[PDB]
């Protein structure tokens, strides 16, 4: 035999339609509630490899009822994964807020009952040498590998956690340039699922 790398299709994986439709999507589920304080999800023209846009996740700098423990971002129920297979879930993650970034990417897969199959965290401080986009090089590849077991269909998520390992206060976050200037934002593009066959 010879090993090959095979895809499982993620729909609108480059946010082409998401961008064209200004955040509206029947495949991407936004985790958001901007004016209620649970973060904002929308499209950005920035992208990793020149296609579509990206999902921009932020807490708006002109909104002052944020719950910075909220986990805004996107999810998608993806079908057609092979059973009993180590699948690599990747996306490209653009955080421009440097090693001090208050954002951590929280990404993974859940099963049909909402149970975590895999959970992974990624912070830009650890991504300086990761594979990158050819267009916006801030997009860095992040990956998590998990066995599908009996889960041919999974919910992929990619959410943003603020100050996930610290105890900054709400006031300290509001006073930070990462909020007042950058809206604590990150951008997501270029989702993939691969496995070896």
């Amino acid at each position: 035999p010879t090993e090959v790398t095979l895809p499982v299709e993620v729909h609108d994986a480059q946010f082409v339609d998401f961008r064209a439709n200004s955040g509206t999507s029947d495949v991407w589920v936004q985790h958001e509630g901007s004016s209620a304080g649970f973060g904002d999800v929308g499209s950005s023209g920035d992208n990793a490899f020149g296609d579509g846009g990206s999902a921009r996740v932020r807490f708006k700098k002109d909104v002052f009822n944020h719950d910075f423990s909220a986990l805004p971002g996107v999810s998608q129920v993806v079908e057609g994964l092979p059973f009993n297979t180590d699948v690599t879930y990747s996306l490209y993650y653009c955080d421009n807020k440097k090693d001090d970034s208050l954002s951590t990417l929280y990404f993974g897969a859940r099963d049909i009952n909402g149970n975590a199959i895999t959970e992974e965290y990624a912070h830009v401080k650890d991504l300086s040498n990761a594979p990158q986009g050819t267009n916006k090089t801030c997009f860095k590849k992040v990956s998590t590998t998990f066995n599908t077991g009996n889960n041919g269909s999974v919910e992929l998520f990619a959410l943003m956690a603020i100050d996930v390992n610290g105890t900054m206060t709400e006031e300290e976050i509001y006073a930070s340039s990462q909020f007042t200037s950058n809206e604590l934002e990150v951008r997501l593009d270029e989702f993939s699922l691969t496995y070896k066959g």
